[PDB]
């Protein structure tokens, strides 16, 4: 499967193709204090552990001092919280990355991409965005179109078109996801799109083969 | 690794990036009889296994009715010849498909995708390029682009901006591999090409975000 994720001026946006535990876009919400996004690639296995793992401590934990999503402080300490669940549930396809996002109050949102091991790296202004699963599909694209000043709509119109798929579009200081969408094959806005964009691709390369090489 | 190749009515065109036999594209040829390209994407071990037994055959074979590269009537029958040394190379990354194109005389130029087994498909106007490699680069961007009446010369330029480059253009009827050229990272008019083709994906997707999804 595929899975990506923007981090824009004016929020997040997260989108994965695809039962819940082993569904690949996974929320988690405290209202008006902290939302967090997980995206998986990996086989089903590999997503239910991971989740189970997060849910385990959120539900059960007993000891104060043990970081959870909801005690975590800021969104750094909040992914070293997955980074431990994607690092133990290999004791629990199997060794691709995630994708962890999300917001917590008095701190801007901030997107991660998790390893195998736990150990993960932030996205930045000069890279946006992360790319999961098997085959990075249009990565060369979301490399030379992607600005961090993007829309969140536009930032989702350019991630539905490296791809049903759920999407999630995250409005910075709401705390809140609402705006989440499960687009198909046969949506006509999205086929609309594509289209589009096959279109405007071909009067792209009639331009650029000015250019001699 | 990665190579690509484009059949069309012009001709044809090969690239793939990069010790002679190791070589991820590989030339025959008899002056005005018969040309042949293939290009290889998997470990050095096994390009080499299948050039030696291609070449084992057109050295050393005693054997009339074994076909060779330079004994097959047409390209179907030359397309076999590979497949049989791709399958038993096996013998002798590992898993990786190749790319094999020419032309023979009275016959049009031709293009085939061989798989591990030998078996193969060949090049439509439908589907007028193959694509080998771990990561099929920029594939969705030639399914939306590439045509089969396009020139030479835009075939190649389309097929760059998919990735040193070995490229091999290939006339049809000319039964020779003249226009034969290595493109580094270095060079400015590959530079100045990918320059452009940045600058018209995001006029491109300026466009397109008209449209809501
Ligand atoms: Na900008
Ligand atoms: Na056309």
């Amino acid at each position: 499967t595929y899975a990506v994720a923007f981090r824009l001026e004016r929020g997040l946006v997260f989108a994965a193709d695809t039962i819940a535990q082993y569904k690949k876009l996974q929320l988690w919400r405290q209202p008006g204090e902290r939302v967090f996004v997980l995206l998986s690639a990996g086989n089903l296995a590999a997503t239910q552990a991971v989740v189970s793992l997060i849910n385990e401590h959120l539900s059960q934990e007993t000891d104060d001092e043990v970081t959870t999503l909801f005690t975590a402080p800021n969104m750094y300490r909040a992914a070293r919280v997955v980074g431990d669940a994607v690092r133990e549930a290999r004791s629990i396809g199997f060794n691709t990355n995630f994708i962890f996002g999300g917001q917590i109050k008095g701190e801007r949102p901030r997107l991660f991409q998790i390893y195998p091991e736990g150990n993960f790296i932030e996205a930045t202004d000069d890279t946006p965005f992360f790319q999961i699963g098997e085959h990075k599909y249009g990565k060369p694209i979301l490399d030379r179109v992607a600005r961090s000043d993007m829309r969140l709509g536009e930032a989702a119109k350019l991630m539905l078109l490296s791809f049903p798929i759920d999407l999630v579009i995250y409005e910075r200081d709401t705390f809140d996801v609402t705006r989440e969408k499960r687009i198909s094959a046969d949506d006509e806005y999205f086929r609309n799109l594509s289209n589009a964009w096959s279109d405007a691709l071909r009067q792209a390369f009639s331009k650029i083969e000015e250019f001699d090489v």
